[PDB]
């Protein structure tokens, strides 16, 4: 074969399960996931690679801006998706792109990468050994949205692991990027926008907060509440209904965590609006490793609040 598309397009149109082996190599190639239970298994989650350059500034051959949503590299759309031993990644280089000055005709303003986006209909996305790249917005999950990461590694600074579905972390490695660009904060791990009405969003079991070499220390949040700027029946603005949650279990972090931070919002009268981490749904239980702290600023778990997050309760349905 003679790409990953090419693979997923030949095919049969039927719902039933479909491996696609994956030699060690890197494929600049996008990708759009519609068929059920297809599973991508790669020989080495380092030297299998799948990866395309997509900024939200950018612009698609039409062209208007890429956006967000537009620049993910695999987009997941359909439910029983699998991926085993590969890196997702995004090759927008960040950094240098702060490093252009701002006379810079070619410099971008909106800067989000996307390498993996989860939509609604990505059900049951299982993540075995899987390095995801990235520096702002890597990976981002919709409302309806339910996957399980397991012995992954995921990497980026501001909002790297951002939106509303359902993500599990267990025994993953997170890492926050480096920048030369800004004092800190230099990011935040997770950007959560779990709507009120579904229970789980960014869950934490087992895992590793760590920095890279340069990274100093309390530089980075834990989280921050996104409240997304929604086109409702009377007007656009920052949806409320939108209080995120992220939680972090048994999950040794690195010194440069400081806790959690803020987000600023659209007013109705469209006006800069804060919401704050003491409103939102953020939890943390037993978390190791020096940038772990309690205080006024650090909600924690119950024991029998923990009860909730064992992984047969937040997936009933899913053998995981």
């Amino acid at each position: 074969f003679s790409s990953i598309n090419a693979a997923l397009k030949s095919a049969p149109k039927d719902d039933t399960p479909f491996i696609i082996f994956l030699k060690n190599g890197v494929y600049t190639e996008r990708l759009e996931v519609a068929r059920s239970h297809v599973t991508l298994k790669g020989e080495n989650r380092d030297g299998t690679v799948i990866g395309a350059n997509t900024a939200a500034g950018m612009l698609n051959p039409q062209g208007e801006k890429w956006g967000t949503s537009g620049s993910s590299t695999v987009l997941v759309n359909a439910p029983n998706f699998t991926a085993e031993n590969l890196t997702i990644r995004n090759d927008f280089d960040f950094p240098a792109n702060k490093k252009k000055a701002d006379t810079d005709p070619t410099k971008l303003k909106d800067t989000q990468a996307v390498a993996l986006l989860l939509a609604e209909n990505s059900d049951k996305a299982r993540f075995k050994a899987v390095k995801l790249e990235g520096y702002q917005d890597t990976l981002y999950s919709k409302t309806g949205s339910r996957s399980y990461f397991s012995d992954c590694e995921i990497s980026g600074h501001v909002d790297f692991i951002f939106g509303s579905g359902i993500t599990v972390f267990d025994n993953c490695n997170i890492v926050a990027r480096d920048r030369s660009d800004i004092e800190p904060p230099y990011g935040y791990i997770t950007a959560p926008s779990t709507l009120t009405t579904s229970p789980y969003g960014l869950i934490f079991i087992n895992s590793r907060l760590t920095k890279e070499p340069g990274v100093p220390a309390n530089s980075f949040a834990l989280g921050r509440p996104w409240h997304p700027t929604t086109t409702f029946a009377d007007g656009r603005y920052a949806d409320p209904a939108a209080i995120g949650q992220s939680v972090f279990i048994n999950t040794t972090m690195d010194d440069h965590i400081y806790g959690w931070d803020k987000m600023s919002g659209k007013d109705k009268q469209g006006e800069k609006i804060w919401f704050y981490p003491q409103d939102s749904r953020f939890f943390e239980a037993n978390s190791q490793g020096p940038g772990a702290a309690i205080n006024e600023g650090r909600r924690q778990l119950s024991a029998e609040q923990l009860k909730a997050f064992t992984l047969p309760m937040i997936f009933p349905d899913w053998a995981v």
